[PDB]
């Protein structure tokens, strides 16, 4: 019902439209290739676009409360590792913005 | 003591070497659940663990002493006892890297 | 034609599916020679293929056809039963993957 | 020489350092245009090239030389010139990198 | 709570991040094998990180008053033992620049 | 003869040389330091504790070979670091005071 309506959103942000501002999201952060030493000390629950898409196929959010907690602690984690300046917090909050604005119209 | 833990980098060194590659490499990086086909993984493995991630955790400085460093290699043998049925390869590959492990870190001064 | 393109690209996905995960995956990405401990690898092999590999010069768009497509993924096959003895799982694993293999490039249009 | 080929390696793991992961990780794994929405860059890029593909090739020891080398880690950058405009962030990471790399290519025995 | 952040600010010395200035800081100054025949009689109280670091896993610091005291302790006992030239004078003064200003940034 | 050698040892850990000898005297601590390309670069390490642990042992069969050991802990330092770096200047004065008493030597 709601959960049916929760992956056309999941889609649309996996979606092409918005992949100038939605890439850095695609797939987990790799601490390592960027040189983050200190990304797990500061985050301790990483997640991105592909383990939303993951937990989606195996059922694992009951609701869209637990789906938009996930989506919502992506961004979290991003506003929280990154100082407010970085272009990625940019990305982030374009990127919210439209989640946000899909998951308010949900009947 | 980092006396310790200099040990403990050296046994990590020594279970990540080219001697025990046979056994070792199944956990040289995280389960690649996506790509294993394991859709239940993460829902019964609650904190993954693997020898990439013990190195950079001990590059890092979060391992205190050498019973941190232990209850993380020990974790992610668990996890592989976990996850796996006894009779799969993985398990008894975690085995003879886990006989490598408990006894290294047992003569470790 | 690009319509046996077109169907290379479902063989490969189909290839690189899920569904056949359990012995597709040391296909996956190029051996790691210098991981799994391998001095002689790159001697025995002058010509290392794996998926990625394949799945990368398809969407480069380096096959003229379907018969260099297949001539990579055989070249794959065929790397694994030079190097290996032929008890070993890994030998297995490529003739379950290239069954399914010489299956959908046979039925093809 | 494979001597000039060892310097080329040398190369090749500083461009991978973490002292230039900033501007070097676009170039890290090959240009995802699916992902990016990029359907003219297979039109435009007929030779694509990044540095995952560059370890490879050095790891399967197909490069002859050091300049080959050197054609293909130019390769990515002129790519990169050329499908993007100059304004673009990744052009400025681009010029960065290749800054470090022409300076260590020159800087060969 | 306050001292979960003194702790936290603890971690922030120890890190990488402050690995070219804060080494002097890690160990005991070990004034014997460094020929300091005097530095037992001009610091009565010798501190340090890893005496830091272990007085809190013991939970000897009562409040974060008394881990402070110890972490400027180190600091002061570099000062007053050196000239202001000294290379190891430096480093105090920009470790304590990180010290003053994280513990300065702790909720009350 | 290492009684020769073993008196030179005693003299570069004494005190009389600790303001330049002192970065030499353990092992050098890449965690601690925060060099990662330490080890890759510096293939065999070398110190003077390590070079003392060697010789009380009786592994020093014949004087070069501990000769090739102080100059490596010295031709590690001037491989891995920049020349004007503080502890390249400490490891040059250090193997000033090693080579003007192991040319004295019988
Ligand atoms: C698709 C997942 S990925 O494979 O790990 N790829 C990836 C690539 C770039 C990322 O960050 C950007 C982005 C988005 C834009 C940009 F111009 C530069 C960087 C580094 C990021 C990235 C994503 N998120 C969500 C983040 O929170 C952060 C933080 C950082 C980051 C990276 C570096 C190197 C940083 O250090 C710069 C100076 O050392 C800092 C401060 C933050 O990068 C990302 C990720
Ligand atoms: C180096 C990390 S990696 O990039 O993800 N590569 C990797 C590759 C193979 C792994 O497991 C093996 C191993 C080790 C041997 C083998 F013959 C087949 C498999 C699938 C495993 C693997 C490691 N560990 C620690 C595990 O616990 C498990 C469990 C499983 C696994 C995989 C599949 C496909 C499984 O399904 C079999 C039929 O459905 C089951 C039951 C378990 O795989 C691994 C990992
Ligand atoms: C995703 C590619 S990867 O990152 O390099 N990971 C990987 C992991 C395991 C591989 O091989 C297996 C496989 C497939 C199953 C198994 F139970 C044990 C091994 C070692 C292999 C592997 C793949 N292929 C295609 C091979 O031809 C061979 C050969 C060998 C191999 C490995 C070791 C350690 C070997 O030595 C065994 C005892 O010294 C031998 C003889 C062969 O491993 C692979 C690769
Ligand atoms: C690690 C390879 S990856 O998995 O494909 N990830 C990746 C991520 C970001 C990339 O480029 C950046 C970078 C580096 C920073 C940034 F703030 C935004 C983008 C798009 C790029 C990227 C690399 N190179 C070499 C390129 O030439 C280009 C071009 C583009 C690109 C992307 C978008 C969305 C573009 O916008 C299209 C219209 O909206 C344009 C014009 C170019 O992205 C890359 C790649
Ligand atoms: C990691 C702790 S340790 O095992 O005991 N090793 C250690 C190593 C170097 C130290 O100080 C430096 C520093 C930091 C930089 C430098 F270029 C030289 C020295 C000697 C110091 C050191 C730390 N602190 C906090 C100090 O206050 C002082 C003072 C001195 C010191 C040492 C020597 C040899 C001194 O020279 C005596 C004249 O021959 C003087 C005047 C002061 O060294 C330290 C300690
Ligand atoms: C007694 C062994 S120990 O416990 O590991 N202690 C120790 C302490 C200081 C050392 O080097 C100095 C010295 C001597 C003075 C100084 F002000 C700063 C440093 C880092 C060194 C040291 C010794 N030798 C032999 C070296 O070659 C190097 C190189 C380095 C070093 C350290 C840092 C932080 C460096 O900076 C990294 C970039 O900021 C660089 C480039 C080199 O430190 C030592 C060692």
């Amino acid at each position: 019902e709601q959960l049916k309506h929760c992956n056309g959103i999941l889609k649309e942000l996996l979606s092409k439209k918005h992949a100038a501002y939605a890439w850095p999201f695609y797939k987990p952060v790799d601490a390592s290739a960027l040189g983050l030493h200190d990304y797990h000390d500061i985050i301790k629950h990483p997640m991105d676009l592909s383990t939303v898409k993951r937990k989606m196929e195996n059922r694992d959010y009951r609701d869209a409360q637990e789906f938009a907690a996930d989506v919502r602690l992506m961004f979290s984690n991003c506003y929280k590792y990154n100082p407010p300046d970085h272009d990625v917090v940019a990305m982030a909050r374009k990127l919210q913005d439209v989640f946000e604005f899909r998951y308010a119209k949900m009947p």
